[PDB]
């Protein structure tokens, strides 16, 4: 899984889960598939860098990339944009892992995806190896180590005898969520509890929430990104959600599907947003 490079000379010589690549110091034709690693472009000062974004499902806090050439969204990748673009490197994760071949067979391409069973450690991972190809290591780890401070003040202020559920919703179903998962963070790295165990999601509804009556219900909703018409605060308004100890005390929260569920925590400007979205949360 981890990423490791050798210094050739004019390059590094990259090795990661799906596998190694010749990428040259400093490319600067840059094709970024996920949206996380894309706020680290920004973080670290290489938007010059970027020759083309998946522009469709474009988040509102990267807007300062609007216009980038479009080179899809992160479903479809359109093969023909990326081609026109002749870069010099191509960032992907899991959505984008599908085309791994393809992608190769017009320019080194590099798997930045997140893993669910370690995700500081991985997400630490990917954004020094992206630093590393630009020799801004420096800037890159004290901006690690601050995200690293937020994380320790989250923490302090969690009551360890509360519980969670994170859910996320699609059309009018439900599905739960728990440690190691996609959403995990708020189990894993700030050590909120959860009310159930149960493996890495998991189709539930509004009796299962009651049952096990959680102090904080974090929503994250699909139907957004989806472009449907239904809501998460729809779904939720009903009569057996309204008795839970969340809803009494109004800690059902909406999570920014745009970063929870987009960018999934990849990068600098995303993750401390989010570490700081719980933390006002639960506080
Ligand atoms: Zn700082």
């Amino acid at each position: 899984l981890p990423i490791s490079m050798s210094d050739e000379g004019d390059s590094f010589l990259v090795k990661d889960s799906l596998g190694e690549n010749k990428i040259p110091k400093n490319p600067s034709k840059v094709v970024i598939l996920d949206l996380g690693i894309l706020d680290t472009f920004d973080a670290l000062k290489l938007n010059d860098k970027v020759v083309g974004v998946p522009a469709k499902n474009l988040p509102k806090y990267l807007q300062q990339f609007k216009n980038k050439p479009s080179v899809g969204g992160v479903q479809q990748v359109d093969f023909e944009a990326i081609n026109a673009l002749k870069p010099d490197l191509i960032i992907i994760s899991g959505r984008q892992s599908k085309f791994y071949d393809k992608l190769k067979e017009i320019a080194p391409t590099l798997f930045v995806g997140l893993d669910n069973a370690n995700f500081l450690s991985s997400f630490e991972n990917n954004v020094l190896s992206v630093a590393k190809l630009y020799g801004l290591e420096k800037e890159a780890l004290e901006k690690i180590s601050d995200i690293k401070n937020e994380i320790e003040k989250a923490k302090s202020i969690v009551d360890e005898d509360k519980k969670a559920l994170i859910i996320l919703t699609n059309s009018n179903k439900i599905s739960a969520f728990g440690p190691q998962s996609r959403f995990g963070i708020i189990h894993d790295v700030l050590g909120i509890n959860a009310v159930d165990e149960n493996i890495k999601g998991k189709s539930i509804n509004s009796e299962f929430i009651l049952e096990k009556n959680p102090d904080y219900i974090f929503v994250v909703d699909r139907n957004v990104i989806l472009g449907n018409k239904e809501r998460a605060q729809g779904i939720l308004d009903n009569a057996l959600v309204a008795k839970t100890k969340a809803a009494q005390n109004k800690k059902i929260i909406y999570l920014d599907p745009e970063y929870w569920y987009l960018a999934s925590g990849n990068g600098l400007e995303s993750l401390k947003t989010m570490i700081l979205e719980i933390k006002n949360a639960v506080k």
